[PDB]
């Protein structure tokens, strides 16, 4: 199953297009959690910014501890405190600016090994940039970027096809240039 779990800092009004928009272009059923927050880790003060990696590793633990939220009702427990990892795969909206080792910040990140990913829409609102709100827009930016993190929990890799939802884009202009599109060697991976 794929489920969002939507942390109810980042404004839940956008919760259900994005749901709704991640399973049409995922072509599979998404589940929503948004009465919650997902409390980071990892904080770098120097940096300001959330190491995602760890956050990641704790979003595994809370799925494993979570039975009660995450496993289908035809689902043995054992199966699932064993399995978890490969049935239940988590998206994480935070509110946290990311960053990872490697890089000054991300838009999101994954972790294929344990079927957990995450996006920050700290720098997807326009009013990271001083510009007025928009809605659309954010929604927009949330399930291409959400939709690529959660590609790649099921294999795909980065795609040199700048419309396609698994380009890596580089800035938000990159992003904003995606489309809400899966090309044609992506979806035969996906499938
Ligand atoms: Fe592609
Ligand atoms: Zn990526």
């Amino acid at each position: 199953g794929i489920h969002l779990f939507w942390d109810s800092r980042v404004p839940v009004g956008l919760s259900r297009p994005v749901s709704e928009e991640l399973s049409a272009v995922l072509e599979m059923p998404v589940s929503r959690i948004d009465d919650g927050i997902f409390p980071l880790e990892g904080f770098d003060p120097v940096r300001n910014q959330y190491d995602a990696v760890k956050v990641l590793l704790k979003l595994d633990m809370f799925r494993r501890r979570m039975p009660q939220i995450f496993k289908p009702a035809d689902m043995d427990l054992e199966f699932y405190n064993k399995f978890n990892h490969l049935h239940e795969k988590i998206l994480l909206v935070t509110p946290g600016d990311l960053y990872e080792p490697l890089a000054d910040f991300v838009f999101g990140l994954a972790y294929p090994k344990l079927g957990v990913a995450i996006v920050s829409p700290h720098r997807l609102q326009n009013e990271f940039y001083g510009k007025y709100a928009d809605d659309s827009a954010l929604i927009d930016r949330i399930v291409k970027e959400g939709a690529h993190e959660i590609g790649h929990l099921f294999g795909l890799g980065h795609c040199d096809n700048p419309g396609c939802i698994m380009y890596c884009p580089r800035n938000l202009d990159e992003l904003d240039r995606k489309r809400k599109y899966f090309c044609g060697k992506c979806r035969v991976q996906l499938n």
